[PDB]
């Protein structure tokens, strides 16, 4: 734990080291959660915030993607009840009826509960139905005769969903497919309501259709993040913060520190300075709906607002909402906390079913355009390439300290960050607003 270029936060630690010896260890802040913890001093003041660090694709495994896997009854997206591997029981609402389909499927009386044996049996079933709907149907065994494995599997994936008439009904999107016009039946196949009800899954299947690969399939739940780097993220935070003088993230650093109030030796983690007398924001929100700031203190809280805004854009917060960026009011007469920030800098932009949106775009505030005042200071920095490099460098003496470090991954984090960096330079030469900000296409610099 050398700070040599930081002696304050040395001290600090120092002062976190004594107590731990006369015996004041760190409390976690939740009972439930064992990775952060309020740090204090030999006075039982808190001064920190610690928080410490061969599968077979195919027309099944495709399937279970799609479909999930439930064990009891339940409802699909018209309503109708289902269980096991999407297998449509009835489209009556009685759930008796759907009771009696099942133990009629199953060979015993389940009452709604099977098996996952007799899930599974119950999809092998399903999906030799889908077949043998394909082969007895003039207009879908044509088509799937000329396709390669891949691409009949997402012939037979549609079948499943909608059924052999629904699929049947394609009539030009199957003869392109038969004449191998990928992209073209790609683009057909996506003005339908079977694409309108259920985007995510119809979007998989034709990109099978379109590419014959199962790259749909491949990198799900894979997430935008790099698993157990979230200190370095909060050290990142600061780094970035510090370099443009943003002084809104309290200084956070990455320390070690042994307690006995650990789950199990040092352990590693990130360090965030304690701060005092914040509020959620949420919290002054709502109070100022009742005595709205005074034009002077407005417009400080709005420049406070787009350092905030600065700051999650460029590293790309993914866990921004407006609890955990906190706001003093009583030099400044308001100010922002930008706390808790262990979950940004991520390796590539996120898909659009899960956006990772900053919550605080909602608010009006996102709305009122940036100042003049935060343009001037801000477009010198990230303008300058040689800044931003040396941002970049910075971040990579932080980002390797890790085990887990991959140059090609990092990279992907600068790639990522470099064009949050772009569309902020843009934006802020436009004079746009925060709101209008989030709304420009993600850009990479490669
Ligand atoms: N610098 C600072 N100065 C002053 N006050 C600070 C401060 N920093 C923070 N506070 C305060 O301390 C609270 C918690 O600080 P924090 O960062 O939110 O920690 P946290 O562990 O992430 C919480 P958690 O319930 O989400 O824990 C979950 C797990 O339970 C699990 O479910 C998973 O989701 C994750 O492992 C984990 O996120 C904040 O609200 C603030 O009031």
């Amino acid at each position: 734990n050398a700070f040599l270029d930081d002696p304050e936060f040395a001290d600090i630690m120092l002062r976190a080291e004594q107590a731990i010896e006369v015996g004041i260890f760190p409390e976690r802040i939740s009972q439930g959660s064992s990775g952060s913890y309020f740090v204090k001093d030999p006075k039982r003041k808190i001064i920190g915030v610690f928080k410490p660090k061969w599968t077979k694709y195919n027309i099944f495994e495709m399937l279970r993607i799609d479909e999930g896997l439930r064990l009891k009854i339940y409802k699909d997206t018209e309503g109708y009840y289902t269980i096991g591997i999407g297998h449509l029981l009835t489209k009556s609402p009685s759930l008796n009826a759907a009771k009696s389909e099942l133990d009629k499927a199953i060979g015993r009386n389940t009452n709604g509960v099977i098996t996952k044996d007799e899930a599974e049996k119950l999809f092998n079933q399903d999906v030799d139905a889908a077949v043998r709907g394909i082969l007895r149907n003039a207009k879908l065994k044509p088509v799937y005769d000329s396709l390669d494995a891949v691409r009949r599997a997402a012939l037979i994936n549609m079948v499943f969903q909608m059924g052999e008439t629904g699929v049947a009904g394609f009539t030009n999107s199957l003869r392109m497919l038969q004449q191998k016009r990928w992209d073209e039946a790609a683009v057909n196949l996506a003005k339908s309501r079977w694409y309108n009800q259920t985007p995510n899954r119809a979007k998989r299947v034709i990109t099978t259709f379109r590419t014959g690969t199962w790259d749909a399939y491949k990198n799900l739940g894979r997430g935008c993040l790099i698993p157990n780097q979230g200190y370095l993220s909060e050290a990142g935070a600061y780094l970035v913060d510090n370099k443009l003088h943003l002084s809104i993230v309290p200084k956070t650093k990455v320390v070690w520190l042994v307690s006995e109030t650990f789950n199990y030796p040092p352990k590693i983690g990130s360090f965030q300075l304690f701060v005092e007398g914040y509020k959620e924001a949420e919290y002054w929100l709502r109070k100022f709906e009742a005595d709205p700031l005074p034009e002077n203190i407005r417009k400080q809280f709005q420049s406070q607002f787009e350092r905030l805004v600065i700051l999650d854009y460029i590293i790309r917060n993914t866990d921004r909402g407006n609890d955990n960026w906190l706001v003093r009011y009583e030099e400044f007469l308001i100010k922002i906390a930008a706390i808790d920030n262990g979950l940004a800098f991520p390796f590539k932009h996120p898909d659009e079913w899960r956006a990772y949106p900053f919550h605080w775009a909602w608010l009006p505030q996102a709305k009122v355009p940036f100042s003049e005042e935060i343009r001037n200071l801000i477009l010198p920095y990230i303008s300058d390439m040689n800044f931003v490099q040396d941002l970049c460098e910075d971040l990579y003496e932080l980002f390797k300290t890790d085990k887990g470090f991959d140059k090609a991954t990092f990279e992907s984090q600068m790639s990522v960050m470099r064009g949050q960096i772009l569309n902020l330079t843009q934006a802020l030469r436009d004079g746009k607003s925060p709101f209008q900000l989030v709304q420009i296409p993600c850009v990479i610099v490669e």
